[PDB]
RNA sequence: AAUAGGAGUAGCUUGGGGACAUUCGUAUUCAGAUGUCAGAGGUGAAAUUCUUAGAUUUUCUGGAGACGAACAACUGCGAAAGCAUUUGUCUAAAAUACUUCCAUUAAUCAAGAACGAAAGUUAAGGGAGUGAAGACGAUCAGAUACCGUCGUAAUCUUAAC
RNA sequence: CAUAUUUGGUAGGACCCGAGAGGCUUUGAACUAAGCGUGAUGAGAUUGAAGUCAGACGAAAGUCUGAUGGAGGAUCGAGUUGAUACUGACGUGCAAAUCGUUCAUUUCAAUCACGUUUAGGGGCGAAAGACUAAUCGAAAAGCCUAUUAGCUGGUUAUUUUCGAAAGAUCUCUCAGGAUCGCUGGAGUUGAUUAAUAUAAUUUUACCAGGUAGAGAUAAUGAUUAGAGGACAGGGCCUUGACCUAU
RNA sequence: ACAUCUCCCUAGUGCAGAUCUUGGUGGAAGUAGCAACUAUUCAAAUGAGAACUUUGAAGACUGAAGUGGAGAAGGGUUUCUUGUCAACUGUGAUUGAACAAGAGUUAGCCGCUCCUAAGGGAUAGCUGAAAAGUGUUUAAAGGGGUCCCCGUCUCAAAAGGGAAACAGGUUGAUAUUCCUGUGCCAAUAGUAUUAUGAGUUAGAUGGUAACAUAUAUAUAAAUGAACUCCUUUACAUAGGCUUUACACUCGGGGUGCGUUUUCUUUGCACUUUACCUUUAUAACAAACCUUGGAAUCAAUUUACUUGGAGAAGAGGUUCGUUGAACUCAAUUCAAAAAUUUGUUUUGUAGCAAUAGUAAUUCGUAAUUAUCCGAAGUGGUAAGGACUAUCCUUGAAAAAAGGAGGGAACGGCUUUGUGCUUUGCUACUCUUAAUACUUGUAUGAGCGUACCAACAACCGCAUCAGGUCUCCAAGGUUAACAGCCUCUGGUUAAAUAGAAAAAAGUAGGUAAGGGAAGUCGGCAAAAUAGAUCCGUAACUUCGGGAAAAGGAUUGGCUCUGAGGACAUUAAUGUUAACUCAGAACUGAAACGGACAAGGGGAAUCCGACUGUUUAAUUAAAACAUAGCAUUGUGAAAAGCCACAACUGGUAUUAACACAAUGUGAUUUCUGCCCAGUGCUUUGAAUGUCAACUUGAUGAAAUUCAAUCAAGCGCAGGUAAACGGCGGGAGUAACUAUGACUCUCUUAAGGUAGCCAAAUGCCUCGUCAUCUAAUUAGUGACGCGCAUGAAUGGAUUAACGAGAUUCCCACUGUCCCUACUUGCUAUCUAGCGAAACCACAGCCAAGGGAACGGGCUUGGCAAAAUCAGCGGGGAAAGAAGACCCUGUUGAGCUUUACUCUAGUCUGGCUUUGUGAAACGACUUAAGAGGUGCUACUUUUAAAGUUGUUUUACUUAUCCAUUUAUAGGGAUGAAUUUCCCAAUAUGGAGACAUAGCCAGGUGGGGAGUUUGACUGGGGCGGUACAUCUGUUAAAUAUUAACGCAGAUGUCCAAAGACAAGCUCAAAGAGAACAGAAAUCUCUUGUAGACUAAAAGGGGAAAAGCUUGUUUGAUUUCUAUUUUCAGAACAAGUAGAAAACGUGAAAGCGUGGCCUAUCGAUCCUUUAUAUUUGCAAAAUGACGUAAAUUACUUACUACUGUGCAUAUAGAGGUGUCUGAAAAGUUACCACAGGGAUAACUGGCUUGUGGCUGCCAAGCGCUCCUAGCGACGUAGCUUUUUGAUCCUUCGAUGUCGGCUCUUCCUAUCAUUGGGACGCAGAAGUCUCAAAGUGUCGGAUUGUUCACCCGCUAAUAGGGAACGUGAGCUGGGUUUAGACCGUCGUGAGACAGGUUAG
């Protein structure tokens, strides 16, 4: 028939992300010898808003270890971070909020954010506003550490991999309801080309397979296998249970 | 200076009074193991139910929610509602004592206000057991009930009511 | 056998003309769609949120009342952007959608410009199969291509001679085809001896019949009456059936 | 230049036609027409000629959102002057944006040009046959530095960023650009001179401070390297406050003109001032500093702001506005004083009056005189300080600037080696100018007309269309509105004139009533501005709301309220306009024109602001917040793209991304996991692939064996798809049925809801509204076919929403009339088209069944002008409807066949050890019936295959400018101990390649018969068999009739032999109507496998005996019929037999039915064959023996191929492997075929009869009239398919006319069951009449009312170039039911 909207989205085109307002990639400090063996203290010089990210960025100054003068990083701002706050990063760094530490050096039940799945990958996990991970265990012979993702899922990473003490800024953001369609427009204007998000069942069956039927019938199961073709994967892929969640 | 009232001061006074943090125990439950081999659960009496893919039963780890038993009483505190693990913090309270201070401040109170079990509402968590609803097996003259097995909403916490 | 010409059949454009299409390679986003960057543009009025002040009452908690204040995808609203209705005018137009009057829109999901992105079973779509340059349920350009068409239309001087069928069989066959029938040409045989062969004809012989007719007293199926006789019903008598000729 | 007919060859060889092709041309026709946009007149001039050329005078208009200026796109000499009139300038034409000849656009400073962005193109790579797809990503690469330190490139904005020019003048046409004047900017090489200030005997100063300081012609010059850090460039929206400028107004003096009978100390015009001088100062909102030290809070804005983290106060300083303000400068005199203040005189601060304006005189073109005092409005624009909002915080680089840092450092003379130590003291900097040398030592290139539409661009064109941006006067007013005015512009629009009716169109206006109108109050009218009152139900408490409903409003003369300055609380000087009150006044008229809500009572749907079908569609559809759901923790994830490599989501990370469903609020969301889905666990486990492994054979082969997934088994899931019953009985009246019973499911509909845009029946029943209610509204609810995220139920606000009603209101209507403009009309001018077989009076007839022509009748006498719509089955477009095609296309599925995707298994890439598990080999032993022969057990001894695991170098990922080996809100630049692949992570699994099973409407390609009383459900008349239809040989059709068929049979076959059946009567224990037995009678009345019809009695039936001929081979034939096939038969023949005593009979069934090509498969069969140069018995039988000896032999490997014979099947049966769907559709045909008329018929409908049994007290017939029976008609409905599908416009209403009679009334009568009054049946009669509403889509129907009565029909179902568009019936949409679905519905609804 005619290609479905989700399949059309991957052709790239006008569906590339709206990066104009966005201030640079939010990746943490890279691992180095100074971080590995000791620690570095830096100063948070400014806090700035990014709208692609759910929370602010923090402009942090370190002094060039291999050379001379001042170097600026962009860290994700923890809640309770402030301008003129001192941030410490490294193996021998003290335990305190917003510090950047290997997960092995956290005491259990601590709350942390900006986890990395491998050492020096620069905070690839736990980046959204108000969010946090919990350390849920430390290996008896070391090397591994067990942490709990903000989904509630438990995962085991190497102890060497870094994370950032405390919770991400701008928490409770989802608690306010969306007031109006213009507010929704302003949100999508800085995000992605993705909206208005029209129903599939309304359309021609030709142009979305939930479509057709004189009185807008679905006419076929809405639960789809993950083994299905991409153009067939319009419905609920690999749906273990459907209906209202209960218990 | 009231066998009235208020305020003070004193004592390693008192107590499950209130709030916040903290911490322990146990059963239960889940997951990971563990060893068995036929039944195990369940009742007026059974069946529904679970079990050879190893149930029930044994012992161990790790997690989780829940509660605080026995001790514990013609026992304590609280305005009442209500309040029982450990320690800490912030708090209030009454009596006793007083050759301490005040000098009638009082009593009970339409109006108005605060707090107010259980359930109910609304939102976030959390959601183990228990378990309104609901589902089966019976029971029985029939039984939509008592009884059995399963089991959502709720019970728990925060935030409003 | 060779050769000349013919006519018929078959393949080819094959009597000329006619589709809807299908494939291949390019070209378009000046319109229009959605997105982006850089810029602009939006008379005038109306309502009067929060906060602030003042005053009043209230033991208290608190409550009122008047200003101030200046909120809102708030209100009306010229214009701008549209385009509801008059099924208005117009309907060989001023115009292959205009014009008049009415009406919606007017501070935001706003409007406008320019530049820019995404291209054909592809895009893009606040979904109507919408739009993608007077082009769309698959754009434009060129080609395979003179595509194919059992179907529609047309198919050109003269005289003379013979002159039909619209039955049949099989057919994914019923608007068609093939093959039979009927027709023509060409030849040969027979014929010329008033004949024999021969014949949509009768004659005399000779058969074969079961339709019209006719029948119920011949059978079958019906079917209306009485009469004569030796198992049953009614209330020793009567009714029937049943036999027998009608 | 032409012939040949003398003969003969050859051909692009003969036209009326093809909606033929091409070209020309007519009738239509001097007609249609030249109608947007308020208007021209007079005179003159030019010229051949003037309504529309030019000049003047008038009249007018555009009316600062301008037909006015400017600019962008686009055009491109269209510009301008000078000519000019063949054609053009839809009239005229002397005009011209036509034609001809020329002329004309001048830049260091305005743009472009430059910079980067969104973007684009490449290098580096890497893929891909290439083409291309990508773009730092596995690089030995443009800059700065005494060999070192940095670095992907490149194009991309004529509105972002971006140095630097203004004023006046001037041309026929350009001017920021030419000219005059004044400036501004960037560079501006070397050397030598000079002047300018610094510093020296290697870097100034003041100020407590914030900070300030060079005034040289010229504010020049105030040390500084590497290496660093900032800042400008550089940014949203909204609301007020404020400052300046231009604009606008008033008042005074000065100038000229204007009005001037009368009045006016009047009206108008002019009274000018730029950049540039870090312009100097003044002023002010801010910011900051010194002092100061505040609760009794103060300072303070429209707004709140600020303060011991130091406010008020006092005194400064800075920035920004501004741009001659103010002592600003000079001079003067007085005082300060060894430099400062006061007073006088000057000056538009320079630019600057010489330039501008109004003037004034004087002619070759020159002079003179003039040019300024106060203020107010708040319209533009900009800035400022602020304040608020975002689940959104609002580009970048080039370029420029500031700060940190502390590298480097006189000149002369001289040893030693550009470096170092000694001796000496105008020197070292720094701007500008000059001279001299060094290529020629200053200013690149492009654009610059005109239009910007009122004719230059796009629209096929001087097209009422479209087309971006800025400039914005006066009055009225809220006002950039509307109306009128000044500046500037224009009076051209494809024409004029004359006349003025119809008709048209744009407008007006109308008595009395007031929606009786129609689809609907459509249209039109009424309302309407402000100020003052007053404002309900209901409500999510915000709204409703300008609700509703009232009142007031002119002009004049008064009164009050609201400022600013300065004299000590009073007195003065002095302003803008707005409000409020009161008199008087008038035709109570007054928002006067001008703009300018109609409302209410309700129902229904969508909550809302939003959006949509460009040109028939704005909504009830879509979006939307809100609710809910699924998947995914990550480079080996989700989700998507690409051929490949590689991308995108992703500058991402669960408060996230992707995928869905529902759709504000409110209230809730019952049951079912069976079905169809999706999903969870797996060797116990059924099935289930390649490779692999073993067994077999001589091998090919043939066999087994193997934890693959999948399915299957077993769970989970309904806010997955979806679904949600039927009967009986039952209560002291009557009724119903809580209650009882029951079959049945996966569950049997719970909360609700209703004849609702949801109820077939149905216009359901009751109310209520009305006058009348199929409508509306409230109800009821066994509901064809309501109902719970298919979201149900309920909702205020809200609507270019759908619907009803009421009030005001009205020319909708009674019932039309009068009127204006513009047209029409007539003239002059210019001047088409569609259409057109030939044509053009009727009536009837026949006819292809409705004729303009034909036949017979009526008839029929030129030419026209103005109209009009009866006809030309008028025009058009190859019927969009319907049917048909072995044409399509679109769409869907559990149609057929695939396939991208995807999962899983296998092999390669793919290495190295260790442990555990098996096999094999070597060592030692053992056992057996005569110098000679054989076989077995044990080592975990030696080698090898497997499972587990460790290791990394393969491989893969990540990371960084590839930066110390491991262990205890400053500033950073010239340990100790242990140790001796860029870094981690993953890793022989991935991955990739190649195979393989599975999944796979994501995508591809395709199929979805025929007959057919149209199409379709149905049937088979589609292969067949009987009788009959069938008309006496035979032949013969229909969806003719009555039927049968797809077999059955080891006997029900074959032969022989014997027998006679059905029945009836008469008899016999149990025993009867039927049981068995007997006698008599018995032409078949039985039976013959099965249909129906034929035939059959010593049988063809029944019983019995023997058997398998129901056998092999072959003809001639007969049937169907081609006289092919197949199938069925008949008569024989050649065999072998079976049976009978023999004759004989037996080649299936007593006869007429019981069935299937090619290709393919399979088993039979053969002294017959083949597998392509040869062979496979067998060296057989002989001889020979040095050997490639020599003869002679019917019988010769596996496998495949044949040949002949069957069988396995095609029932759409002379033989495709083939489902749905289109109201999104297209094409080819079709009157070979529906829906429309007509036609035939008249079943059905309607009308009229005949009769005589009854009814009519009594009485056949006054009136009736059955049971019966005859006609007529086509206003009924049918039957039909002759006519038309290259089109006869598909219902109804309105309007308008005519015909009929089968008369309802009026006229004349007849009869009566008739006393009259009536009334009833009836005849001549078609002259005349036959109505208002309510309800409808409506013929019809049905109320209410009038009437005098409210008859019935025809006219192409009267009447669409007469209208209307409500309805059936295009494309959008809704609900129910049905369909898995897409979709469907003479089911309902809205928009077209």
């Amino acid at each position: 028939g005619r290609v479905i909207r989700g399949q059309r989205k991957g052709r790239g085109s006008i569906f590339k992300s709206h990066n104009h307002h966005r201030k640079g990639a939010a990746k943490l400090r890279h691992l180095d010898y100074c971080e590995k063996k000791g620690y570095i203290k830096g100063l948070v010089k400014d806090i700035i808003h990014d709208p692609g990210r759910g929370a602010p960025l923090a402009k942090v100054i370190f002094k060039r270890t291999e050379k001379y003068g001042k170097k600026e990083e962009l860290i994700i701002a923890s809640e309770g971070m402030f301008t003129g706050q001192y941030i410490s990063c490294g193996t021998k760094a003290p335990l305190s909020v917003g510090n950047i530490l290997p997960i092995g050096k956290m005491p259990e039940g601590t709350l942390i954010c900006n986890l990395e799945h491998r050492t020096g990958n620069r905070g690839t996990l736990v980046k959204a506003s108000g969010c946090y991970a919990t350390v849920v265990g430390q290996s008896e012979d070391g090397k591994k550490t067990k942490v709990r993702l903000p989904s509630g899922a438990k995962k085991t990473i190497d102890a060497k991999a870094r994370a950032m003490v405390g919770v991400v800024g701008a928490g409770g953001r989802i608690d306010k309801p969306i007031l109006k369609a213009g507010v929704a427009h302003h949100k999508y204007r800085v995000k992605r080309n993705c909206w208005p998000k029209v129903r599939g069942v309304a359309m021609n069956p030709v142009e979305h397979p939930h479509g057709g039927g004189n009185h807008q019938h679905i006419g076929h199961p809405s639960t789809v296998s993950r083994s299905a073709p991409a153009g067939q994967k319009v419905g609920l892929i690999a749906a273990r249970r459907t209906g209202l969640l209960r218990g």
